[PDB]
């Protein structure tokens, strides 16, 4: 059982009762349970059950018989009880969390349903049928570790995990898929319009104030005028930019630590907008400190926040349908789509440019190079004219060959406008393709980051429900396990034995 | 208006359908991306140079935060001047610090436009 | 017969000869047609035969 | 192998950088001597230490 299984890694739970399952060793299983000695509950170093190694080693579906599904279905079916699956090991958490914090993908399928056809163990299943009235079932989840309701539930921790390639497919799954769809219906959607709202009046009020003409003298006017003025309005802002900035820096200054995992595999869920909400707002308060002795730095300082402001703007375009899809195909490539541009670019930048600057640097180049400023960077910034449309061409000589030299700018010319420049379209004619049709998945993903984050903002009684509580699944006193309900579809009809009410499709009465 | 006859020509409407589905919802991904770096970049690249006799003469001269966003786009289609001064900030840090929009919508936002129709217009 | 299928939607056509064959059972539409008692022409709340309600049911090939 | 690509790469870059510094240290200051040589006349240290790096990195690299 130690860590970087190269060495050699075989964490089966230590009991002679685990590797009988996890060597996919079906009868002796069974000659396993029939003996009165043999335990189940029994412990580990680590804590474990049978139950917690058996989720530890499933990995995939191809490089698995779908075995380790079924050893989970023969260890509960022949014998066991709630008590045998609500333990906790040494970590604390369920063995539903395990399977969601190692990321076993194939697995938490199965427990989520679990259906139980036989008479005497339905109780433990996860999943009922309350009415059939033809090919139109009604699902029913179990819920009662899976929604945030509790402490370190199989929600919070699916999201705010890393260290899973795999979280993207996890969330499609029925409980937790339209129960997320259902808590972002109710109001969710409204509590991130507001978010929107105040924000994007925020951004306005900041370039508004910048604007009513507000210098009038040498340099006086800080916007904030709480001071000597007439009328009206002029004090509204301040009241309203500064408190909104106070608290979007309060509230990601502590939402800033609950992050070990800060920038290691955080490309883009967590780093580069929490950090750039707080610096936002660390750039706009420090105009308190700009306004003390009026540091020379008062406005150039500010105006750095103001476009910073409007470029973190775009966090609350994921939460509309497709333009969050598209906000995470820039995303994927700002970072490491550049990087093989401008780590490149450069190369030829510098590279091509020593060679054109001291060909002709030698005398009075252009317009009469005794006051005026140029060098060899000069070279570099006409070379970036160059690229983009603006290409001013007044060009001299000393003692090169003149109309050769611009012919070696051509050489400059045939690299990075059909070279350099469409290697990267190339590169975006297989790299989003592969993100389409998959940025539907990882983008859910970045709608569940702000899902549980409003839960976290309302600590109140939470008078919106999001489930139908104390609703019986069946026994002759146990009515509790809140619930949830969901539809059916077609074929493979059967004679549905097992029921919960009268075929009604709504309450009846 | 006129572009509607050209439905009925065999793939002449072909070629009207792969535009009249993308006017609507491809420069919707641009347009409200686009101007939310245009007004975004422009606050910045005004406020930096406007303090006092900016450029030919400013006592008559039309010319304001606005105008600063007008030679924005002039920077992105090839008209492309550059007459450009300071008063009490950094000249050619300024003027790279135009680069930094023009890595954007050049090489970023232009071509995953680009990215997209190589998806959507195989499905088309 | 609630629009919304969601809540819950079954409009089969609301007659036993109907979903003998819109559940897909074969033996049992025999069985219905043998009787001289078994009507087809009578029409439903919506108006609707075997035929309508058959029609509004089969939403794929998959 | 992972560490002697880098020093290949770190002696290397570190080679380019001294042969572009040598022609920009205000190099002519005159109609045109200077030769980035300078093991003539001139003063003081940091003259000497790029032909000591350079004519060596281009001699046994080649
Ligand atoms: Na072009
Ligand atoms: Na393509």
């Amino acid at each position: 059982f130690n860590p970087k299984y190269q060495h050699e890694g075989f964490y089966f739970g230590e009991t002679p009762l685990a590797l009988a399952a996890c060597t996919n060793q079906p009868e002796i299983v069974q000659l396993l349970m029939e003996n009165e000695q043999t335990d189940i509950t029994s412990q580990d170093s680590r804590g474990n059950n049978i139950l917690h190694a058996l989720v530890t080693v499933a990995e995939d579906f191809k490089t698995q018989n779908d075995f380790v599904k079924r050893m989970y279905d023969m260890i509960l079916l022949r014998s066991g009880n709630w008590e045998l699956e609500t333990m906790r090991n040494n970590d604390g958490l369920t063995p539903l969390q395990l399977a969601a914090k190692m990321g076993k993908a194939e697995i938490l399928k199965y427990i989520l349903s679990r259906e139980i056809k036989e008479k005497p163990l339905r109780s433990l299943s996860r999943k009922f049928t309350d009415w059939a009235y033809g090919p139109v079932s009604s699902s029913l989840y179990d819920l009662t570790n899976v929604d945030t309701t509790t402490d370190n539930s199989v929600l919070e921790i699916i999201v705010y995990n890393t260290n899973i390639d795999n979280r993207h497919e996890m969330l499609t799954l029925e409980p937790l898929h339209t129960l997320l769809h259902t808590k972002w219906k109710k109001f969710a959607k409204y509590m991130f319009f507001l978010s929107f709202c105040f924000y994007f009046f925020y951004n306005i009020t900041l370039t508004l104030v910048s604007y009513y003409r507000p210098r009038e003298d040498e340099d006086l006017p800080h916007p904030l005028a709480l001071t000597h003025k007439m009328s009206w309005l002029q004090l509204l802002g301040r009241m309203f930019v500064l408190i909104w900035a106070t608290c979007i820096s309060v509230k990601e200054g502590i939402a800033i630590f609950l992050l070990r995992p800060s920038d290691l595999q955080s490309i883009l869920s967590d780093a580069w907008f929490h950090f750039v909400f707080f610096v936002q707002a660390v750039l706009v308060i420090l105009s308190v400190f700009l306004y003390l002795f009026a540091y020379k730095e008062y406005l150039a300082c500010l105006v750095l926040a103001m476009a910073l402001g409007w470029a973190n703007m775009l966090y609350y375009t994921r939460g509309f349908q497709s333009m969050g899809m598209y906000s995470v195909m820039i995303q994927k490539v700002i970072l490491h789509d550049v990087l093989k541009f401008l780590f490149v670019y450069i190369l030829f930048l510098l590279g091509f440019g020593v060679a054109l600057a001291s060909l002709i640097e030698k005398c009075s180049k252009d317009k009469k190079d005794c006051s005026s400023y140029g060098s060899f960077s000069d070279a570099v910034l006409e070379l970036f004219k160059l690229t983009i449309g603006l290409g001013d061409l007044n060009i001299q000589q000393n003692s090169t060959y003149p109309i050769l030299f611009l012919f070696l700018l051509i050489t400059y010319v045939i690299l990075t406008f059909v070279l350099l420049l469409n290697m990267l379209i190339a590169l975006m004619g297989e790299t989003v393709e592969n993100v389409s049709k998959e940025s539907e998945r990882i983008w859910r993903l970045q709608r569940a980051r702000t899902i549980l984050e409003f839960e976290k903002m309302l600590p109140e009684w939470l008078r919106s429900r999001f489930r139908m509580g104390e609703l019986c699944k069946v026994a002759d006193e146990d009515f509790r396990l809140c619930l949830r309900i969901n539809e059916v579809k077609w074929t493979e009809w059967k004679t549905h034995v097992s029921f919960l009410n009268e075929d009604p499709g709504p309450i009846r009465r």
